[PDB]
Formats: structure tokens, sequence, C-alpha cells
């Protein structure tokens, strides 16, 4: 037993963390197969940082402007090519150390593994989730641009996140691995900010059932509530709506507790308008919402990764 | 900014991690050089599980009768020996992935990450810190046995801990890397139990500054106290004591923020006293005492390795 925000093992994405510097700026890369990914922001001096017309500013590059270590080791860029807000860097080596891998958008309310670099070198992992409005409440310091999030199944590295800015309420933005921002947001200098954030109702939900596969039972009751009925709960608390489906991911979780999901439901609704009186959930004075249904099943069962 | 519980990238561990099976009972290796380090009890059977004398077991066993697999690579055992509480088989093949690595005992309130396995497979990293009943709070389920803890310092991995049991209390317990347990526990099954726990107060002091460096302020006060004040109440919750060393470990801390150690015990005394009346600091509405000083100058800073 036991219940932690857990990571995926890091191993098979350290080894495609790369240094990519250029001009005065220097940030991480992304190296799979005979290709560096990297924010295009890196191309971008102090100045071109307010509002930059990239395409300009990348056709003045030239190849032998792009320092790429690989460690100790130096990699010539023999290409380069701006796909929306990355750069593809392309280098006479293929990296040997490249998993199997893909390149998947998430949904907000899905969870990932942030490989945190600095100067190409990996520093730390923790477990984040795609809030609501497209950011991630991450752990990012000036050098984290290019640092990855991903999940991994079995053997294959789904690529998920490039960092690439933080907000002023010191949450954090970023793209796909496609180049695509989540959210609202821009890789330029603007006024931008996070926008209004929900907590994910499911994954609330899922945690609760966490805490009863791991013993904490307090917070059960005989009640029950219509799915119609907790969601207008849920819209008084700023908790974003729970549909069928949600209900029908929850299954599993119902089944192995005895708990229907509805019971459940009724449960937050108590926890929402009552709140904890001193007690606590999985260790948390909190309601927690960045376990989706997959990190609790994973957890409480014991899936690994080859 | 931001402030998450941050594990070791987790990559120099993960390719020392090997399954070792005997008999009915399979289990997690640490593979450094030609030795694979587990738990002991590895050799017993369900009904050794009680009182076994397992010097008695040992002699009783054979190289062939340690199954080692290293991935889909069979590990030929040469040779087997038993330290405290861990095994030591010794194999024909130097593991090529051994990272440089010390084997370290930590303190209660020190932190470190754990790369949970199963089958010699690794699951999850996530970090833990060593309760000062010399327990730790984890996750881990059966076969997980045999899963290290670490700490990195640049290219240097420092075992600290290898997973043996869970206690009732779904905590759990185990060795330094020598075989030797921490805490009063033991790899037989006895009614043992964790003990009486504390919160580590120089901890909560240092996550303190975390919020104070990430821009939580609202718990800061103009009042100070002595330390001998401020140890009066940590004994009343259950707080451990605070000592002159603990004050001078929080400098660097107290120095960047300008918030003199004491002035932050003040802090502390009053969130005691007071509780935190519906506000939370790093989204925690508990105070956190599992980051070390080290760990928010780690995360604070952008310390990495190598
Ligand atoms: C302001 C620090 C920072 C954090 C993340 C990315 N870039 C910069
Ligand atoms: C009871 C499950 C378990 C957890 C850790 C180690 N061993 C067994």
């Amino acid at each position: 037993s036991g219940f932690r925000k857990m990571a995926f093992p890091s191993g098979k994405v350290e080894g495609c963390m790369v240094q990519v510097t250029c001009g005065t700026t220097t940030l991480n890369g992304l190296w799979l197969d005979d290709v560096v990914y990297c924010p295009r922001h890196v191309i971008c001096t102090s100045e071109d940082m307010l509002n930059p017309n990239y395409e300009d500013l990348l056709i003045r590059k030239s190849n032998h402007n792009f320092l790429v270590q690989a460690g100790n080791v130096q990699l010539r860029v023999i290409g380069h090519s701006m796909q929306n807000c990355v750069l593809k860097l392309k280098v006479d080596t293929a990296n040997p150390k490249t998993p199997k891998y893909k390149f998947v958008r998430i949904q907000p309310g899905q969870t990932f593994s942030v490989l945190a670099c600095y100067n190409g070198s990996p520093s730390g992992v923790y477990q984040c989730a795609m809030r609501p409005n497209f950011t991630i409440k991450g752990s990012f310091l000036n050098g984290s641009c290019g640092s990855v999030g991903f999940n991994i199944d079995y053997d294959c590295v789904s690529f998920c996140y490039m960092h690439h800015m933080e907000l002023p309420t010191g949450v954090h933005a970023g793209t796909d691995l496609e180049g695509n921002f989540y959210g609202p947001f821009v890789d330029r200098q603007t006024a931008q900010a996070a926008g209004t954030d929900t907590t994910i109702t499911v994954n609330v939900l899922a945690w609760l059932y966490a805490a009863v596969i791991n013993g904490d039972r307090w917070f059960l009751n005989r009640f029950t509530t219509t799915l119609n009925d907790f969601n207008l709960v849920a819209m008084k608390y700023n908790y974003e709506p729970l549909t069928q489906d949600h209900v029908d991911i929850l299954g599993p979780l119902s089944a192995q507790t005895g708990i229907a999901v509805l019971d459940m439901c009724a449960s937050l609704k108590e926890l929402l308008q009552n709140g904890m009186n001193g007690r606590t959930i999985l260790g948390s004075a909190l309601l927690e919402d960045e376990f989706t249904p997959f990190d609790v099943v994973r957890q409480c069962s014991g899936v690994t990764f080859q």
C-alpha cells in the first residue's frame, strides 16, 4: 500500500536530453534519431523577445549558429527547420539511445512525468497534470526551457510536453512536441495570464478510490445522488462536470472497492459542502485532483515498463 | 518557480535493477559490478517466513537455486553470501551499466528517491523521507522487495535503502545496502509495528522558506521567539526538537529570503497554534516535513547531475 505522486522511470528520456546553445541563449533539446527538438525562442535575443517574426529570425541563422552538446560530445547541425513553436535541428548523428516513442497531445486532466533539465542535464523528475486551463503547475527555473513531459507505456515513451515559459502566477505553459501550444499562450512577451481554472472532478473521485483501497474510509456514506444533482454541486465548487464516460472509466475502481461511482460522488459532495473537519485523506488535507483513474489503477496494481 | 516533491532522475539505477527468483519467491535485485544485492528473505518459503534461521537456510541453497534475470538476459550465479539481511549473489557478469556509487546510511529526516520495481522492471519513481521512527511512507505492492532508495550527487548514486516489508499501518521498513535494518524491525513475521513518529521540524522550516521563495508570505509575522521557547511549542505538537545546527543549516535560506530563522520559527509556532484558517502553502493545507534544506535549495536553484 501507500499512495505517492509517482513519475515514470526517466532513464529512456534522460539519454535524449541535450544542450542547445545559439547566441546568448542556452536551453534543453530533445534528441531523437537525427533531430533535436527545442523551443524556437532559442533563436531570439533579449530584444527580439518582445514581438518576434520567427520566420525572419530563422532565415538569418546558419547551421553553425546552433551549438548542440550531448553531454561532453558536440553534435554537428546539418539542417534546421521550424515546425510551429519548436525548432527541428537536424544533426549528423542519430541518437543511439533513441527509445521507441510517439508524439501525443494530451487532454486537460491527464497527467505526465516531467524531467526537468538545465544545460541538457537532467535535474529531477516529478508528476504533473495538464490543468483545465492548459497550464501546468510545474517546478521550473531559468534554463529549463526544452524540458519535456512524457508518459511511458510498456517500452514506448509518448512525449506530450515541451516546456516554454513561466506565466506571472508561477504556472507553466508549453507545447506538444509538434510545436503547438497548450492553451491560448504564445512564445512572445505579452501580458498573457493563465485564465480561470477548475478542479478535475474525475481525478478527485479516482483519488477517493485510491484512499478507500488504502484504508481511508471515514468519508464514505450511505447516501447517494444522481449524476445531475452531483453536477449542480460541482458547479458551485468550481469543479468541472462529471460525464457518463467519467463514470464508465471509474467502473474498475468502483468494482474493486464495491463503492458505486454515484455513491462516491455523494461522498465528494459532502466533502465539498462540509470540508474535512481536521481529518486527512492519503496524507492530504485537500481534495487531490492530479491522479487519473489510470494512475490509481497503476499504483494500486503494479504495472511496470520495459 | 513552483515546488514539487521531486525525485532524482532514475536512469542510472534503472540499469542496475534485476529480477531474482529462488523457489517460489521473486523479487528485485540490485546489480552492481559482479554482485546482485537483494533481501535475504528470498531464500524463505511461505512456512519458513515465521522464525527462520537464515544461516541454516542458506547452506541448503545451491548457486543454481538463484535465477537472476537482467531483462531478458539470464545471469549465471557463481557465488552467494549473506551480509546481515541482504544476500550478495556473485554473477559471472559485471553490470556494464554500473554507475559510480556508494553505500550510505541515511539519518531520519533525510530524503531519497525510490525506484519502485516489480520483477526487476522499474515501475515508478518518487521521493520519500526516512521518518523519525525509521519507517518510510512509500508506495509498495507485493513484488517490490528489493527496490532501492538513492540520492545522486553529480554522477554518483549513493544507495541508501533496500525495501523489505510493509508494516500493518501501511508504512515501509527496510535496510541500508549493508543489510542493516532501519529501525527496530526484523525480516521475520512478528507483530512488529512502526512505533510513534514525530514531524521533522527542520524540514517544515525549510519548506516554509520554499514557500517564501515562491511567493506565499501570508504566514510571516513581525514576531520572533527564542530557540528554547520554540522547542517548548514543538514538544506540544509532537515536533521534534530544533537544534542550533538546524538553525545553522537553515542560514542560506534565511539569507536568501531575509527572514531570520527564529522569525520563521515564530511563524511555525503561530501555524501550529492557530492552524492555517482555510489557506494553503505551496498548494498544501498541511505543514510539509519531507523536504530537507538541501531539497529546497536544490529546486529553488537548479543543481543537476551527470
Ligand atoms: C522565470 C523562470 C522560468 C521558469 C520556466 C521557464 N522559463 C523561465
Ligand atoms: C503487502 C504488500 C507489500 C508491500 C511492500 C513489500 N512487501 C509487500
